[PDB]
């Protein structure tokens, strides 16, 4: 198992433009296009995003392609984040999969918010931050997700994760 790994059973891989938990059209391995409700804002995007004009379906390759730099962006975004970095710096590799799965499912601005837990994580109090980052309206939202994520954080195994 690994962040790639991860993440593939997390967002699924859909090659036709559909709509994620939130209602938003995405498109691959959980790439977000836009948070608009128009269907041609984001048919341009995937365009952009692809570099030709696709009419709303891509190929495997493209939406792996896509993935790859959504994975990078992510890592990225917590490596800027004055909040992310150091509880970042401070894991171990699996909890680090684990930040970075919230981050591309949430944003980097988004998972910064969850200041007491992320102080809980740098602490190493797992049972503790565990109970904290389900009380969010992310975890009542994507729960089975959630208590993946969570369970990797509380035990640093992907046992959340075999068997899937
Ligand atoms: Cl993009
Ligand atoms: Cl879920
Ligand atoms: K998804």
């Amino acid at each position: 198992m690994n962040i790639f790994e991860m993440l593939r059973i997390d967002e699924g891989l859909r090659l036709k433009i559909y709509k994620d938990t939130e209602g938003y059209y995405t498109i691959g391995i959980g790439h977000l296009l836009t948070k608009s409700p128009s269907l041609n804002a984001a048919k341009s995007e995937l365009d952009k995003a692809i570099g030709r004009n696709t009419n709303g379906v891509i190929t495997k390759d493209e939406a792996e392609k896509l993935f790859n730099q959504d994975v990078d962006a992510a890592v990225r975004g917590i490596l800027r984040n004055a909040k992310l970095k150091p509880i970042y710096d401070s894991l171990d590799a699996v909890r680090r999969a684990a930040l970075i799965n919230m981050v591309f499912q949430m944003g980097e601005t988004g998972v910064a918010g969850f200041t007491n837990s992320l102080r809980m994580l740098q602490q190493k109090r797992w049972d503790e931050a565990a109970v904290n980052l389900a009380k969010s309206r992310w975890y009542n939202q994507t729960p089975n997700r959630a208590k993946r994520v969570i369970t990797t954080f509380r035990t640093g195994t992907w046992d959340a994760y075999k068997n899937l």
